[PDB]
């Protein structure tokens, strides 16, 4: 028996054997993988001990442990077959704290969570992701990408300091200064370098309000060459995002229910029937007392802008309110039981140089409907991502982050998993053959080969901080990258 010395250890927490299902389940609905324990921990110094254990039994044991977020994971990512889960929502106690201008997060916090008291102090993290119920430790593990990345890089490139569990057991602090190696290795490290028990996240001043602003566009070429203006300019928006929007109809009178439109007189008319459209969605934020000065600065930077007049539909929410904006969605879906389905997911990291070739085989051939899930499509700046983390970006200054966020409703049909399935193998298939130069973001490779591929030259750092930090390779087995006990 090797979970009896697990049920042994005096835990503040405890461990749980049996009733251990949702663990082996994940927001891709794909993956099932039964764990043999489920770590409830009372503290941090529980999952050192775990970790400990486990290494304890070198070589010889099959143990793994896999720390679990939120569950937002594709493929398994978070789940560990036949051994341990890391509940790490469940680590509770008030050790979130701000200071200096900074927020000491744990790390099965929610964004969300951390937003809520940051706010009381009348700031806010710089850089975030689409959805905010979704854990610190888990987004840092990958990047943690919105339409703020152009500016301030990705969640990853704004965090000061980390508490990790390393793969031996060891609790250790690093940041830039102190074990600065385990440092930027763990940050989208993909949970291979230990489990991250604390983050010490970047703030600004919160705005109280922001003018969100939706505007479309029918050609690429200038819907691409407005967004890498609008990202290289100075004093620009605050976020920058785009969607593609291939074979839906009446796509205007589906954003009235939210937005008001410049001009409702002319939008009215626009058909969004059987063409490929292209949105802008833009944010400026702005204080009360501000309005005035903002409405002047949107209209200049709107002004250098080459999309459909009528399109212009525009809001003004509180910032809290534009952040959480997809837990509304998520609401809805939720309602009609649409939210617990497959998500045969897609996320894409390509080059400036090779869009307008992509967007050429996938949208006009490749893609007939988009209508099973969106489209995201937005350029960010090469120069706000550190090279000295695990994070693989591809070569040139801008790249582009293009994720196909489809959903799998139906047994048969269109979606139907295995027609998702087949679309995804298509774009990745053309990526290859037509020379891209894509890069995946939340990948899924099955073999250390492919990853060895994925990372490329990046891969002999990445074994040598996996030898260095998990030697056994019992953590995050579900990437699939390391085997455990496998490291030459
Ligand atoms: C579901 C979803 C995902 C998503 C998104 C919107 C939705 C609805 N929008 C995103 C966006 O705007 N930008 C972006 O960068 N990612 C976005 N995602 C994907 C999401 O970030 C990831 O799925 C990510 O994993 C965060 O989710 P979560 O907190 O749920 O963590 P996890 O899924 O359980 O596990 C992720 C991997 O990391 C390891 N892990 C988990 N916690 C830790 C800690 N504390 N320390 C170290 N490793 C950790 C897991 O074992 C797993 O490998």
């Amino acid at each position: 028996d090797m979970l009896s010395p697990l049920g042994a250890l005096r835990l503040d927490g405890h461990f749980s054997f049996h009733d251990v299902s949702a663990m082996a389940r994940d927001f891709g609905n794909q993956c099932s993988f039964l764990p043999a324990a489920v770590l409830h921990p009372g503290s941090v110094s529980d999952i050192a001990a775990t970790v400990r254990h486990v290494f304890s039994l070198g070589e010889g044991s099959p143990l793994t442990v896999a720390a679990r977020g939120h569950g937002h994971s594709l493929m398994g990512q978070s789940q560990a077959a036949q051994g341990i889960v890391v509940r790490m929502e469940s680590l509770r106690g008030a050790r979130l704290q701000v200071h200096d201008g900074f927020v000491d997060a744990p790390g099965g916090e929610l964004w969300i969570n951390v937003l809520r008291e940051t706010l009381k102090h009348g700031l806010a993290p710089k850089s975030w992701t689409d959805y905010l119920h979704l854990t610190v430790g888990g987004t840092l593990s990958n990047a943690g990408v919105s339409g703020q990345a152009f500016r301030h890089g990705p969640q990853v490139s704004n965090v000061n300091q980390l508490e990790i569990v390393t793969g031996r057991g060891d609790v250790v602090t690093c940041s830039p200064e102190d074990n600065s190696d385990l440092f930027y290795a763990a940050l989208g490290g993909l949970g291979q370098f230990g489990i991250i028990t604390r983050a010490r996240i970047a703030l600004e001043p919160a705005p109280e309000m922001v003018r969100w602003i939706r505007v479309l566009y029918s050609d690429f070429e200038s819907f691409t060459e407005d967004q890498e203006m609008l990202i290289m300019a100075e004093n620009s928006f605050d976020y920058i995002e785009g969607f593609v929007i291939i074979n839906r109809t009446g796509i205007l009178n589906n954003w009235r229910a939210s937005f008001k439109p410049q001009d409702p007189v002319q939008a009215s008319h626009f058909q969004s029937d059987g063409r490929v459209l292209y949105c802008l969605e833009l944010t400026k934020n702005f204080n009360s007392g501000d309005t005035d000065t903002m409405e002047q600065e949107v209209a200049v930077l709107l002004s250098r802008l080459r999309f459909i007049q009528s399109t212009l539909f525009h809001t003004d929410v509180t910032y809290l309110e534009f952040l959480d904006r997809v837990h509304t969605s998520e609401l809805k879906l939720r309602a009609q039981s649409l939210w617990e389905v497959p998500h045969p997911w897609l996320n894409l990291l390509i080059p400036r140089s090779s869009i307008r070739r992509f967007a050429t085989e996938v949208f006009g051939r490749i893609l007939k409907d988009s209508n099973n899930g969106p489209i995201l499509l937005y350029p960010v700046n090469k120069s706000k991502w550190d090279n000295k983390t695990s994070v693989v970006i591809p070569d040139e200054e801008i790249f582009y982050l293009v994720g196909f966020l489809s959903s799998a409703p139906s047994l048969s049909g269109h979606g139907s998993i295995a027609h998702a399935m087949s679309l995804n193998s298509q774009i990745v298939e053309f990526c290859e053959e037509a020379d891209i130069g894509m890069k995946q973001y939340l990948a899924h490779y099955t073999t250390q080969e492919q990853w060895k591929t994925h990372f490329g030259a990046r891969w002999e750092t990445f074994e040598r901080r996996k030898h260095r930090y998990d030697p056994l390779a019992i953590l995050a087995p579900g990437q699939r990258i390391f085997p455990k006990a496998s490291l030459p």
